[PDB]
């Protein structure tokens, strides 16, 4: 029934909690900026993000497919190059942390599939 979609968010916030937070010094990609610590943060990065607001989102299903999640992981990293450059420590944790979250899509590529699948199916039939 409806387990499907809460299914794939479940797997995607242990993704998150499990395999993304647990990069070796990744805690300042945990939390949105603290504006008190960078303050120009908010004024040259347009579009912030980072790992709690990703799983608030999943709180709220908003991801029903990969790709939509995707597109928020890597706009972490995306924000790191802007802020702190193309080769710096901070965007290379950043890099990995993107790493591993592909890692373990691949991972769970077949069972995940089939989750989307579902999902799909339902929410373009609920429309009758
Ligand atoms: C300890 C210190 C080093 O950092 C922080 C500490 C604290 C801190 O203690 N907060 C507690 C909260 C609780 N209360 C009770 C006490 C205070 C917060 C942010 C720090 N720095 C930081 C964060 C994120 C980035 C970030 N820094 N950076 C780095 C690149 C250049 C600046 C540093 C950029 C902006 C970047 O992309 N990102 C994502």
């Amino acid at each position: 029934m409806d387990d499907d979609q809460v299914a794939f968010s479940f797997i995607l916030d242990n993704i998150v909690t499990q395999k993304m937070m647990a990069v070796p010094d990744s805690w300042p990609f945990h939390h949105p900026v603290n504006k008190k610590f960078v303050p120009d943060y908010y004024k040259v990065i347009v579009n912030p993000m980072d790992l709690e607001t990703i799983r608030k989102n999943i709180s709220k299903h908003k991801y029903q497919s990969r790709e939509s999640f995707l597109d928020d992981v890597n706009l972490i990293l995306a924000n790191s190059v802007k802020y702190n450059g193309p080769e710096s420590q901070y965007t290379k944790t950043a890099q990995e942390i993107v790493n591993v979250c592909y890692q373990t899509l691949t991972e769970y590529d077949e069972h995940l599939t089939q989750l989307e699948k579902d999902i799909c199916t339902a929410k373009e039939a609920a429309l009758e």
